[PDB]
């Protein structure tokens, strides 16, 4: 049930990360000199799916796809088909994130969780309906709806530990998606639209209005409680975008680590922090969006990413691209001498 | 000779670097959606030691190292002695740049430029002295010495080329030497010594004031010309500066790229620049240093480093950080899809 997926979120382990501290602090560098490898080094020691210490064993990149009825808003100008064509291109490993997850040594789980076609044969099915309802004139989905896919897409996420994952990645894939993603994090941050409306892909500069207008239209019909992440979600959010959040509840209460992509993504992420705090800890920024709302997002996640790449894809392709820092850290921790067994004494 | 090294730098070229960008446009992305994963892409097909496309061979990081006389005006809190044992620990793979050297699948190339110390075995030789003189009383060394230096460091940074390599990381290993860093920096930007004057490995607080002095002190005696590189770097830099700064311009001639670290090697790209303008295209940044001038230095060459790890090691560390980024441009490049093979048609 979900309560009890909640509830049982384990906390970050205090002692683990001790240790882990002074065993960098005792490493062949000046104290303090690997930066935010080193904090990354001990947040990854305090996750208890990994056992103690910072390790990465196999990765993967959960993607997850669905349409969207705000599309018929005028909000998006790529063809609302290319979900499904480009949901069909990741079985073939022709996408930005499959190319860049094949890099970083990571396998790719494509999820359709609601694209408005019919299935594509070797994608993962789950999904809710042909596309979630148009958010500017009512809900996405039912609060049932939004509950069962955080259930189903919690529990593949934690069983994929059983075969061997320790490391996730998160992305979506959704024509008109960064309009629910806006509305999510207008409502939880309290910014005004305005503020948080980007061009997704591409929307010229003269139909940003249109898109601010339809995203506050949606949170005036809808009605959001900002406390409750879940009615978020259901209402103003969309499928890939509640996949999302299934992926970071699942990897948080299996004590592993997941990174986030882009402003997708921290949309999602701050629907789970609000459902649940102890997810905060398992999260892990890759890249700094070029989506205007990014700034304020991250702000609100007080979450600082490593990668600067003006990056604006997702799909999951900004979370694989950081895997490879993670798995530095880790060999830092692990692979670097000892300042004692070479007598050197710093003040 | 140094002379046709410089004259004979090639230009990148236009031709490839269109026909990159061309063909990125026409990947299963929205176009400009990777950000700078593609301008790093066209860059790097620009550099004619690639072949007129973006891509990455075998990797090496070369660590240049070296004593400093200034050590002995207390503007380091590291024994000095720590630069010989941990250019001997590189032999054994012990360091943070061999460690991150190893991850991103690099070979590390230690050099012993000028520690003052016995030789190590194992270690490439090219000592100009058993450190540089303390530039706070004189220069760090001859200009013969430095341009000697330059030559023998390009040419067996060019050389490794013939080995397969196509992707270099620079470093540097000398107890003292965010001094002359300093110093180079505030002479080839113009700012004072107090704005770019950093803590280095954990210089107390209350020591900074000293530092500033010594900075100054050494470039009022000293009087090197900021617009002579060549200059800059015998009277206030030290050996290992001048050795980063021959990679440089080994790259450069090779028509290949070369991955920046931090402050240390911001200081060596000032003076590769200055020497010869050609350098700069084929000079890619890693992180953003930690330390206090590291601002500066990146604006004045223009540069947005694309991780931000708050950083301050060193030796390569950075530069070995950042070769998977360099290669997931590659494999973006080379592996994704195209929007007409999907027939997707986009405004
Ligand atoms: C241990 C040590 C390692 C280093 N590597 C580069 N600078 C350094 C300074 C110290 C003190
Ligand atoms: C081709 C294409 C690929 C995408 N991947 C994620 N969003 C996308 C939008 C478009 C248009």
């Amino acid at each position: 049930t979900l309560h009890a997926l909640l509830r049982d979120i384990p906390a970050p382990d205090a002692e683990a990360m001790a240790r882990a501290q002074q065993h960098i602090d005792g490493l062949l560098k000046p104290p303090g000199s690997l930066g935010r490898l080193e904090t990354l080094a001990v947040q990854l020691a305090g996750m208890p799916g990994l056992n103690g210490t910072p390790q990465v064993g196999e990765k993967a990149v959960l993607v997850m796809c669905a349409d969207h009825g705000v599309w018929d808003e005028g909000v998006a100008v790529s063809p609302k088909i290319v979900t499904a064509i480009q949901a069909a291109n990741m079985t073939r490993g022709t996408t930005g994130v499959c190319v860049l997850a094949a890099q970083a040594g990571a396998k790719v789980h494509v999820i359709d969780v609601g694209i408005d076609a019919e299935p594509i044969p070797g994608v993962v099915n789950m999904r809710v309906a042909r596309g979630c309802g148009n958010i500017a004139v009512g809900p996405a989905m039912s609060r049932l709806q939004a509950e069962a896919l955080l259930l189903e897409v919690s529990r593949y996420t934690c069983d994929l530990a059983q075969r061997g994952v320790t490391l996730f990645g998160v992305g979506a894939l959704g024509m008109a998606n960064t309009t629910p993603a806006a509305a999510m994090v207008s409502v939880f941050t309290g910014s005004d639209a305005k503020e948080v409306v980007g061009i997704g892909a591409n929307l010229p500069p003269s139909r940003i209005d249109n898109k601010v207008d339809v995203v506050r239209r949606a949170i005036a019909i809808n009605q959001p409680n900002p406390r409750d992440g879940i009615d978020v979600l259901s209402k103003v959010g969309g499928f890939d975008l509640v996949g999302m959040t299934g992926v970071m509840l699942g990897a948080a209460r299996c004590g592993l680590p997941v990174l986030l992509d882009g402003f997708l993504s921290y949309s999602a992420a701050l629907a789970a922090c609000q459902i649940a705090p102890a997810v905060r800890p398992y999260l892990i920024p890759s890249h700094f969006s070029a989506e205007k709302g990014a700034r304020i997002a991250l702000a609100h996640l007080s979450m600082e990413p490593y990668l600067h790449m003006a990056m604006r894809l997702g799909e999951g392709s900004g979370a694989a691209l950081a895997m490879p820092i993670v798995e530095a850290a880790c060999a830092m921790f692990h692979n670097m001498g000892e300042l004692a067994a070479s007598n050197i004494v710093l003040p």
